[PDB]
């Protein structure tokens, strides 16, 4: 039942199909060709090496290979981070970077010799991600070994809210200091609550098809699903949860839960002196700061609700690492795979060079522009057939949003403002090209990229041994050490993770990762911007010490009379003092981690999700399609990426087929067919 | 009806009634002292001199005033920021602080010859912020003249969103460009639904008391309303519009008007390529980028819909300046006014430290500890009779919830993951003591406070000739040139507003007023934090520089042919290079502007706001009040700091006097017994 290599993890998920497109599984689309192109030679920029741009030009090298003598695929991947992998071809950096994947090689001198690797962006990979194992398989093969990541819970766990400590590994009782905990409780209340029963009885407050969502859950995950069941989810039921709740936070649906439970006694006062709105907020917030299992949810708990229940149906904390020693390796490889596969049809070339600015323009053939600037600052045009804008959305809106909504006869784009040199652009169309003739149109897909929320996060890390986890002074609990922390103190979730390099020296100790609210409220004592040390020779020392300042509180255990300082205090500063660090998403150019759906952004997210649809009208001239996790239902994940990126290249295909939707494959029609439409079109 | 002098707003709001306090008029209970304290000499501290530790001091100062000879009050204030003002007795901030009030002076070498000020805190004051215009009154006089400030609409205002531009003044299509313009549609439809009308059919979704809000607010700000009624409100009716909405967003609320509103054909079809979900959603996010007065109020659309109710009952936007040249002269009149008034028997006395930790301890007659550090890090230990915390959530948290939550019989507090010198404590007590015998009770209040939400806000500024306004590019309204931006560019909010240093040669150009994720978007960009330029002499050229190129961006206006680059850019290119400027509060030690209530946090924020209440359980004898605005209901204005100011120094009052809600005046005792008590037991 655990997945113990790539393949089996793969072979897990093949089938899942998530509820905004739950007429395909996209690795059972990826598995051939996404389709078939015409003769030609093909002008193509990927904006963004990043999992998104790559997966895009693994899915173009399996196209090229397709194509026949004389034909063949050109590849401009446009990549502005110094330290990406792409252009590589004491704390480490160079090099080491797929855009969110990013790792951090802490070593001392030698490279080559080093003590642990800090995963600063991406690290935990759901066993259901299907598109994510698919990819995994190409990169490392099916035999290749995968563990399981310590979340709290699958090691031992400290777990600290307010007065409440409870030590546990798992959700069986039997393996918690205190079989009797609320926070047990509450946790089994949330759960029913949110998930219910796959079997029996319907017990979960907001249904799906009026049945729990563990029931679709299974359905979605089938292999071979009743006939019309898909159907109706994709077109009748997710939507009806969607219209019913899509207006309601994660926090509120916790607190109505929490609230039925109370007043049905399952929940009982908090003690004698608390009134009843006081018991109840306690249960909220005690849930909110402990999570589903990969850490508290209440930084999160502005989210839609839909958007958690996306994360319930794919049972995302059930988690496991790649076969690497740091996650860049993952997208080095598929970057590698694409060449290889495209057999000697694709070739890609790499510019070092910031796309400032993307538009229609001219009469050529070749009518898709980039203007560009390179690291002195000099400017580049140049035209495409067709280009994948595979930035997430903060980093798209300067490129898509600047040029108008409708025809220009002339534009002068470029960074004006910051001084540098412009292009002149003559007849000129926005990129997101959805309409001819409506402003409004282009405006819609344009203005819901701006505003897609970006959540904000942090990660804290420093350098441990650990035979450090050995000392009297750490806690056991069912024959190991406590390795991972969740906590109120302002750190949120705490992990110390053995060295990929390699049992190990060395771990890295993951002192905070942090969401939303919890990131704003450490922000002030990062020092540098987004990374203390800025230099690979540094120690964000100062920083860390504020950290484990958070951790110099006195807790109270049932174990023992007089309190005294937290345990986790001497473990934060038994870290060696070289190599502290923290790396801030929020002030990297990316302006946050991930994109997280708030109440009401569903109708941004999903035109995005949607937009590679306007490929079904012919007449309309649209060469410009976007990969991004900022572009999909699961912000936040590779599998998002992945998704958003197949949907690119299913749309070029059928843009680069003038429309005809027989040129995808029928497994990767539905990638297209399956969604509601950008523009209308005719049936059929 | 626009009011002229400080005497005219004071009386235009004496006797609004706020709905979570709704049996009391702030400003009536703070006419007279609040009440009476027992013979004695006392030493009080209070740590924060912003407004509200200010004027928690004006008012123990007029407490003092009325002790009979022998007896006084002593006041250590505690003020850690090196610019406060109450440590002075090119970009200049030095003395120029208090708090979130806080002033830069543009100058060239003179500061008495300064060109104009940034209000880079507090700026504008609504006109029913009765308590507001209460202190004004005390520290300026009500004949001092006032001014309306230059918000959206109020002056002539650019909107621009997507592909929609407005010119407009107020809400009288006649004052538009675009008198069929669909944003004052919207407008209409989204106002009509959360307001309603004062008078005839209720037309609101979101009804109080079966009634529209507007009808509530006439009940809530008149002299004498049937008091059952205001009784009801705060008991039944508020409390059951909480119950309801708490868990609504404002951005689902303004969904939910929008969709019956395009239902019923009260909106049209954006242009009739959109389906009914792209016009839906269109409205909902112009309507969003618009707002309610003080420009786009789509980055607030995750507070509650209880939170934005209390801004609608309360006509906020509606607003005027101070009779200043820098909003610090209020807060500093005001410590003035203190030590005047306490007529000999006030005694201050300033520390610039800061305070680590809070506690009870020992057994001598003063038991509030303050653990403190001076400005070269040296531990100062100091035991009061009774402490006000005057400093908002964030800094509150690590003084109060470091020491756990229930009697210990020693504890080493102090800042030791810094380096810091300890300093041992010896029976023990929290400083927020809920209960002698409930660990939980003690947690929930510092609990709460710890995750109330701080509105992440930026300000970017600059230094212009009023004279760029006259520029032929720049539009005008009836002659009256455009002074307010309102955009989706990623500035949000963009003013000129004429230096009070004096028609003025100098304008400080607001090039961008951001909130939440519009901050968040924009701080990759700040190069310093939380204030560029870091010094006195830089200048921050190179940020503002891509905030100018935001505004470069193809604008088409209604009837041209061609979209050119957006004449505002041409504004923010004129100013200066020297004395750009940004302050970011959200890497400020505030960690944020200031305090929003999203989704479930009522009971958060409500725990805080009735705190003051414990002065009722007598033999708990806690010693410790909170004044600040995240302890309110108004996060976000003066009138909440100066509101929980007046409820802590109530609570002490009673404290002071062992629970004897009798010292209190008549009028101020509503202030305490008007609220839900927060100790249960034992009752009083
Ligand atoms: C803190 C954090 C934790 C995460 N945890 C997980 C996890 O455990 N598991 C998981 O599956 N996922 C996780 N993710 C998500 C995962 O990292 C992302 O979904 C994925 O890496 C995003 O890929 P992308 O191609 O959409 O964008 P990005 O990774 O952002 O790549 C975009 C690329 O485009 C480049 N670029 C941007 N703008 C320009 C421009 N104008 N010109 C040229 N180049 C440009 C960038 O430099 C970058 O390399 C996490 C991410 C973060 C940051
Ligand atoms: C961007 C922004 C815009 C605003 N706009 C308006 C507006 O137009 N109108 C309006 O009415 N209000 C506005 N406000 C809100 C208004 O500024 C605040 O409500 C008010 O100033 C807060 O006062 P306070 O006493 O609660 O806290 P603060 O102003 O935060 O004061 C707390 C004081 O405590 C000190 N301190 C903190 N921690 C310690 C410690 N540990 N030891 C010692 N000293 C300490 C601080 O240095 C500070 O001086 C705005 C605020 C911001 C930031």
């Amino acid at each position: 039942k655990i997945a113990t290599t790539v393949g089996e993890a793969r072979l897990s998920g093949i089938n899942y199909r998530h509820p905004d497109s739950a007429l395909v599984s996209y690795p059972v689309a990826a598995a051939a060709p996404l389709g078939r192109l015409p003769a030609g030679n093909y002008r193509i920029a990927i904006v963004g090496g990043g999992a998104g741009g790559i997966a895009a030009l693994y899915e173009l090298g399996r196209l090229a290979a397709t194509l026949p003598a004389g034909s063949g695929i050109d590849v401009q991947i446009y990549e502005a981070d110094p330290d990406s992998f792409l252009h590589d071809r004491a704390i480490k950096v160079r090099g080491l970077k797929a855009g969110r994947v990013s790792a951090a090689l802490v070593h001392n001198g030698d490279p080559a010799s080093g003590d642990t690797i800090y995963e600063v962006g991406a690290m935990r990979f759901p066993e259901i991600a299907g598109l994510t194992w698919h990819y995994a398989s190409a990169a490392f093969g099916d035999a290749a070994p995968i563990k399981v990541f310590p979340n709290p819970g699958k090691v031992p766990t400290e777990f600290v809210f307010g007065n409440r400590v409870d030590r546990y590994v798992g959700s069986d009782p039997k393996d918690w200091e205190d079989p009797d905990s609320p926070t047990l409780k509450v946790l089994g209340v949330v759960a029913g609550g949110l998930v219910g029963n796959p079997q029996g009885e319907n017990v979960a407050m907001y249904p799906i098809a009026n049945v729990d969502p563990a029931k679709i859950a299974a359905i979605l995950n089938a292999a071979t699903p009743p006939a019309d069941a898909l159907e109706r989810i994709q077109t009748k039921y997710w939507p009806e949860f969607i219209a019913q709740y899509d207006g309601l936070t994660l926090g509120a649906a916790v607190r109505e839960i929490v609230t039925v439970a109370f007043e049905k006694g399952t929940l009982p006062p908090v003690d004698g002196v608390l009134d009843v709105d006081e018991s109840i907020s306690y249960y909220v917030e005690l849930f909110g700061r402990f999570g589903f299992g990969t850490g508290g949810f209440k930084p999160l708990y502005n989210i839609s609700l839909v958007e958690m229940m996306r994360l319930i149906l794919w049972d995302y904390s059930n988690e496991y690492t790649l076969p690497v020693t740091e996650n860049v390796e993952f997208i080095r490889n598929l970057f590698l795979k694409a060449q290889n596969v495209g057999a000697g049809k694709l070739v890609v070339q790499v510019r070092q060079e910031r796309v400032a600015n993307a538009c229609h323009s001219g009469t050529a053939s070749a009518r898709a522009q980039l203007l560009s600037y390179d690291s002195h600052n000099a400017v580049h045009s140049e035209a495409y057939d067709f280009v994948i804008l595979a930035v997430p959305h903060d980093q798209l809106t300067p490129i898509v949003s600047r040029s108008g909504f409708e025809h220009a006869a002339s534009q002068n784009l470029g960074d004006a403002g910051l001084g540098l040199e412009t292009h002149t652009y003559n007849q000129v169309y926005p990129p997101l090209l959805l309409s001819d003739s409506s402003p409004a149109a282009n405006a819609r897909i344009v203005t819901a990229i701006g505003q897609l929320h970006m959540a904000r996060s942090s990660k804290v890390f420093a350098t441990v041994k650990t035979a450090a986890l050995d000392q009297p002074w750490v806690p056991q609990w069912r024959g190991e050490p406590i390795k991972a922390v969740v906590s109120d103190s302002g750190l949120a979730a705490s992990y110390v993770v053995p060295s990929p390099i390699v049992a190990p020296e060395y771990s890295s100790l993951l002192a905070s990762y942090t969401w939303e609210d919890d990131s704003t409220r450490l922000r002030h004592d990062f020092g540098l911007y987004p990374q203390n040390p800025a230099t690979e020779t540094g120690t964000a020392d100062g920083m860390y010490r504020t950290m484990v300042n958070r951790a110099y509180r006195y807790v109270k255990y049932a174990g023992a009379s007089n309190a005294q300082p937290w345990w986790f205090y001497q473990l934060l500063a038994e870290a060696r003092t070289a190599d502290r660090f923290v790396f801030d998403w929020t002030t990297n150019k990316t302006a946050g981690g991930f994109k997280l759906d708030m109440t009401g952004d569903h109708h941004q997210s999903n035109l995005c999700f949607r937009y590679h649809t306007h490929a079904l009208a012919a007449s309309l001239d649209n060469r410009f399609f976007i990969a991004s996790d900022s572009y999909s239902h699961l912000g936040g994940w590779l599998e998002g990426a992945f998704m958003s990126a197949l949907n690119a290249v299913a749309g070029l295909i059928v843009r680069a087929n003038r429309g005809d939707v027989s040129a995808l494959s029928t497994e990767a029609r539905p990638l297209v067919i399956g969604l509601r439409p950008v523009v209308k079109v005719p049936a059929a």
